[PDB]
């Protein structure tokens, strides 16, 4: 249901995406920049456990390709990326700590959505 505010909300989404990729958050965002290379990392069970991989470069391509029709669709992909991390790893793994920090950035700015 294309709403008049969808373009404006999508711009806010794109701003969040840019911030997540910025040097400000690089110390904890970097694992999420590119698709997990499970074979390279020796995680030979990754794709048996994670059926729907997601990462910030894929979100960016989807935004650039106008794949996301609304803010909700974008938000579901960013949250899928984090949930994949919380599903695969023990909760005390360093990468989970980084995911929680990056998700806090995401959620608090996503909540400042103009509407
Ligand atoms: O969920 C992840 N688990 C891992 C476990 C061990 C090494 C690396 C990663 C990793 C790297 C980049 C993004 C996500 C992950």
């Amino acid at each position: 249901a294309a709403h008049g505010s969808n373009p404006e909300q999508l711009k806010h989404c794109n701003g969040i995406l840019k911030e997540l990729l910025s040097k400000k958050h690089a110390a904890y965002a970097w694992p999420f920049y590119k698709p997990v290379d499970a074979s390279a990392l020796g995680l030979h069970d990754y794709h048996d456990i994670i059926k729907h991989p997601m990462d910030l470069s894929t979100v960016k391509r989807k935004m650039e390709n106008r794949d996301y029709r609304d803010a909700q669709e974008f938000a579901a992909d960013v949250r899928l990326m984090f949930s994949n991390c919380y599903k695969y790893n023990p909760p005390d793994h360093d990468v989970v700590a980084m995911a929680r920090k990056l998700q806090d950035v995401f959620e608090f700015r996503y909540a400042k959505m103009p509407d």
